[PDB]
């Protein structure tokens, strides 16, 4: 872990963890950018991939590529679906799945895409991590559990309703946790997913998510620093 | 364009066009693979991408990144939604779009990205190329028009409802098309998509795949390599 990589979808996801980087040079592929740099003691770049899987994706692929990631950490907001879980709590995503993923006229589980596991497992020692950086995180609950992926903003007790059938022990919900995990998978990449709940992906949830963003992304964001340091 | 990236989700539908290039090289990125070679007189890239659309992406964002390839055609079968199609016909896809993106919540139109086009526009002188290679095929039977491709397998009656619903106008579905887009779209590479009908998306959908499949990616390669020739 000499370089790390750290994906987020949105401007405000990544601000914080920018402001806190050292000899900052920006770069870019195309449409995405990214900020290399340090934090800690260490190699860092920093990249926005766009909203939804393919942004994540190819945003993903292209740091891993350019700048030989040792690993990938996701940052950013989610809708919360665990139990007792509040606004800017932090869910460490040990599992991670495409809610949205149905080739099962084929015989692979709900949300399995064809060739590869049903789930995608983040790193052990990057869970190890996290869950260290948990214990004497101040600014918010921590959880650590199932995170699962699709192209949409969920927004309706029956859109919530969906996945939980699929995934009952689900306990957060975004649009590039699974991208980004499955391509790690596909280029043997280790990778953790860190998120904050921004709203409950029920019907108040798109009202909920541009108040709470900025909260949600800080939280999220200083347990990914606290991380890049222990490394 | 003297560097052509040819697309396909699976190894039968990029087999002959393998066996149609000369001076080959197999080529690997993590668990992605592809052959560099000629066709025509052409430098040609063809990778083989896996299903879905994090693969088609990552696949596609590999090609254009190492090779510098001047354009993508994407190749493969697909469900036929369009009025009359049968298994075998060829679909030029000139427009994508996302059937399964919906960040309606947010304002953007049914299929939209955030921050992106609702659909993607293939290239102008690859659609044209694309109707040249029609032509030679006597007789044959190619449209052109709107391809939605989403994360599933579609094998419903209804699943098509909803789909016709947002698409009126649309020809087929598949689960890469829209992916190999944007990405293009984001790396500022022209494409076209091309596909063959294995299929018509309704309940018979998995059976008819797994026998025209062959049929379907037959009949899209031998476009495709005739579209390669006349670039
Ligand atoms: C503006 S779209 C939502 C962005 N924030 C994340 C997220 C927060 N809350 C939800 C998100 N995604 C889906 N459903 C939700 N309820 C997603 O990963 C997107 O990048
Ligand atoms: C084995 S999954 C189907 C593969 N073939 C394509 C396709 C054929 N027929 C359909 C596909 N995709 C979605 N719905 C369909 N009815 C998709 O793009 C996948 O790569």
């Amino acid at each position: 872990l000499k370089t790390v990589a750290v994906i987020g979808a949105m401007e405000q996801e990544i601000e914080l963890l920018r402001e806190m980087m050292e000899n900052v040079k920006a770069v870019s592929f195309g449409r995405f950018s990214a900020y290399e740099g340090e934090l800690a003691g260490k190699r860092m770049v920093l990249a926005l991939s766009g909203i939804g899987k393919v942004n994540a994706a190819v945003a993903t692929a292209w740091i891993i590529r350019e700048f030989a990631a040792d690993c990938v950490i996701n940052t950013g907001s989610a809708g919360g679906l665990g139990k007792g879980l509040k606004v800017g709590d932090v869910v460490i995503g040990t599992e991670t799945a495409h809610h949205d993923v149905d080739v099962t006229a084929f015989g692979y589980a709900w949300g399995q895409v064809p060739q590869l596991p049903a789930r995608f497992a983040s790193d052990g020692i990057l869970i190890e991590a996290a869950k260290r950086a948990a214990r004497t995180f101040e600014g918010a609950a921590v959880e650590q559990g199932l995170i699962v992926s699709g192209d949409r903003f969920v927004h309706s007790s029956e859109g919530v309703a969906e996945i939980r059938k699929h995934f009952p022990e689900v306990k957060a919900v975004e649009m590039e946790a699974a991208a980004i995990a499955q391509t790690c998978h596909q280029l043997e990449t280790p990778f953790v997913i860190i998120r904050a709940v921004s709203d409950s992906a029920d019907e108040k949830a798109d009202i909920s998510f541009d108040e709470f963003l900025k909260t949600a992304a800080a939280n999220s964001a200083k347990m990914v620093a606290e991380i890049v340091k222990s490394l």
